[PDB]
């Protein structure tokens, strides 16, 4: 066997250049092709470089593979660093008797801008009420940093039972989303004037309110 | 070029045997070697099978690769399941320079009883409609294992554009929750007779449907 050795983590601001190295422990780096893979948390990996320095279509030209024979290493160079480049990066080569991966490098993009959540509150449907259940959901999307706290109200009073809120996950736009859901009986839903979801993010609060409908 | 289609998830209890398939869409499965990679969450991938059925040294013989020409598929069979086997598994092959990866399969080693998700589908809120948005939300709660796939339809046509699904989150009852949201325009929403959210979990595909109205 041989090993591919990568730094554990690198941290840089947007717009800068980052270099991630991949040093072969034994045998020459050039005796087999080196691939690079990018993996965002929550997603499968993608190929960003194959055959040392070839870029698949759709991969931005900011990504460049190279080989340095004197340091017995391969490098992935990302110029013009963007928020979307925050990921784990893995180099990969062959032992002939095996496919071998580097240990992975976490690339942190520092200084991502703050983004307030979009908050949308949905009442229980007819169909759900007809099945003798009542759930409210408060959708909280497109926010950064990825921490919120949620409070529910029945009329103006705090609800302290039947609340769950999901752990925030980064979505395809590189911001977080979550939902808070409140489980009620149909009778609870109908015996109040309204329910409200109040979302606090970075010290600012957003409130939405829904009421039982009338035809 | 061809696709390698894996099931999204499999599960079994410790000590049991599990099988993961990898079906090639076009061409002949045996025309090129198949690799299988194991990736535990937040870790580097490792090769468990190369060249259809060769096991690297250090990989237990619990792991076995096979090829079925009749179904044009490769399988990974894991016997004597252990809790450290819980990971995403990917098959991989090629035609010429085109390297093809499967989508990945989550293997859960059951840590608690299976639980079928509650699936609740919400049409757009009144407040967001009077703001040029129409979001649908499919709430998926109380499920174990914490692996689901979600698919949306407009009338009968598959819809991929505008879909985001959160990473399943372990809630206070020790079961998972997530939400899938489909971001439409109001005119998109009105231009169909219905939308459907299909949720696949542990061998079943459940479905909820919603239709526009005024009240
Ligand atoms: C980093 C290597 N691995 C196995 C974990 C993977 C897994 C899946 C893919 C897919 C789907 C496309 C790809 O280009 O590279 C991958 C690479």
């Amino acid at each position: 066997n041989f090993m591919l050795n990568q730094p554990h983590s690198v941290s840089e601001s947007p717009g800068k250049t980052v270099t991630i190295s991949c040093t072969r422990s034994s045998g020459n780096i050039d005796s087999n092709y080196v691939q690079w893979y990018q993996q965002r948390p929550g997603s499968a990996p993608i190929t960003v470089i194959y055959e040392d320095n070839q870029r698949p279509s759709g991969v931005p030209d900011r990504f460049a593979g190279s080989i340095d024979r004197s340091s017995n290493s391969a490098s992935l160079t990302i110029s013009g660093l963007k928020t979307e480049d925050e990921a784990d990066y893995y180099c990969q080569s062959y032992d002939a008797r095996n496919v071998v991966f580097g240990g992975g490098t976490r690339l942190t993009v520092l200084g991502q801008p703050k983004a307030a959540p979009s908050v949308t509150l949905f009442p229980p449907s007819s169909e759900e009420l007809q099945a003798n259940k009542a759930t409210l959901v408060c959708l909280i999307s497109d926010f950064y940093p990825g921490a919120v706290t949620v409070a529910w109200k029945a009329d103006s009073s705090p609800v302290k039972a039947g609340v769950e809120t999901t752990t925030p996950s980064k979505q395809s736009n590189n911001k977080y989303a979550a939902s808070s859901y409140l489980s009620l009986t149909p009778e609870q839903w109908k015996s109040h004037k309204s329910y409200s979801c109040q979302v606090t993010h970075e010290g600012s609060t957003v409130e939405k309110t829904v009421a039982p409908t009338e035809c």
